[PDB]
């Protein structure tokens, strides 16, 4: 479909702002925040037909999700939440909403110049994480 072509590839985390505070707001505990916050994950995005796969590999945890846009799925997050997720494309932005225990967080992924920018929002707290091609 050429849906998501500009996201496909292997990406490495190069900068982060406010991520500890985002994780606090989400409810992540101290030790997980410390170790997860040190990580420099490799995110690998691929598409096969209508199925998008996002893998993250790091010293902390490796995660993998596969999904169809607009179609809710189960995800266990790197901090071990069991959430129900829905990912859509809105105006060229991948919008990932996670629901658990009456709570919600949204992660937006966008191409900007040669970067892939990840914005994580929990209530009034936003974190911005920048990935570059690996
Ligand atoms: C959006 C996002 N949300 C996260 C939420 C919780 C945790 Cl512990 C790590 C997260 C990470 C980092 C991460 C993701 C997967 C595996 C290891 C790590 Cl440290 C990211 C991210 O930068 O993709």
């Amino acid at each position: 479909s050429h849906m998501c072509d500009a996201f496909v590839g292997t990406w490495k985390l190069v900068s982060s702002e406010n991520f500890d505070d985002y994780m606090k707001e989400v409810g992540v505990g101290f030790a997980t925040r410390k170790v997860a916050g040190m990580a420099k994950p490799n995110m690998i995005i691929s598409v096969n037909g209508d199925v998008i796969t996002i893998k993250s590999e790091s010293t902390f945890k490796n995660t993998e999700i596969s999904f169809i846009l607009g179609q809710e799925f189960d995800e266990v997050t790197a901090d071990d939440r069991k959430v129900k997720s829905t990912i859509t494309l809105d105006g060229g932005v991948l919008v990932h909403v996670q629901k658990w225990d009456g709570k919600s967080t949204t992660i937006k992924r966008k191409r900007e110049d040669d970067k892939l920018v990840v914005e994580c929002v929990m209530k009034g707290v936003t974190s911005t994480r920048v990935y570059e091609r690996a």
